[PDB]
């Protein structure tokens, strides 16, 4: 591959305007992955995983 | 591969405005991973997992 | 690979503002990963698991 | 008039987010008001006409 | 006018959260009144006419 | 006019953030008023006209 004079944009994110008032949240989280709020984000991942909320463990939560 | 003048961005997050205004919020969080608030976030990866909220662990919660 | 006269960004976050204002936060984290508030980050993460909360631990809330 | 126990809002503005990005902008002003940009404008009591763009005055253009 | 245990906003602004990025800007005043950028303002009493542009005055331009 | 145990906030501006960033401006002023940048302005009494740009006064530009 080659590149001559040429622009190149991956994984950008850009322009984000909030306005969040009065908001009200509550979490309970047990071995879980929560993510709230507001949340600009760019992720270029490579030979592995891209993501926000992973949960992948393990959770015993008998009664 | 070659480049010859030529720019490249990758995992670039760029102008955000926010505004939060009386927020309330609560976390109870047991061997878990949370994200709240406002959250920028620019994540090149690359041969490993990339993410905001991971939990692998192990959590026993037995009652 | 080679670069001539060729600029490159990776993992870049810039111009973010931001304003809270009478926010209320509590948390109860055992043995997790919180992050709350503000948060810019950029995160250039190479052979190795790049993430903001991470929860990798062994948690024994038994009751 | 009285206030008992009364909370009052009056002539307020909050709350306000905004992204400008590559924005291009000429102004030939010959004797006016031009105003660009973001504005907020918070007066509570004005005696007079209440406008965003007042054009009283005379404008001789001949030719 | 008596206020008793009793909050009172006026003339206020606040919260305001702005991002400029690559902007060009161009002004030629002559003789005018030019406002750009950010402009937060908050006035309680005016004894006269409340506008964010007033053009009042004379301009001869004749050829 | 009193007062009593009351909290009273009259002309205020609070709370603002902004992030110019490569930002090119070129003003060429003759004889009048020009504002730019960031401008937190408060001011309770007023005994006049308030406006963010005024103009009033005499242009001759004859060709």
């Amino acid at each position: 591959v080659l590149y001559v004079g040429s622009k190149t944009k991956e994984g950008v994110v850009h322009g984000v305007a909030t306005v969040a008032e009065k908001t009200k949240e509550q979490v309970t989280n047990v071995g879980g992955a929560v993510v709230t709020g507001v949340t600009a984000v760019a992720q270029k991942t490579v030979e592995g995983a891209g993501s926000i909320a992973a949960a992948t463990g393990f959770v015993k939560k008998d009664q």
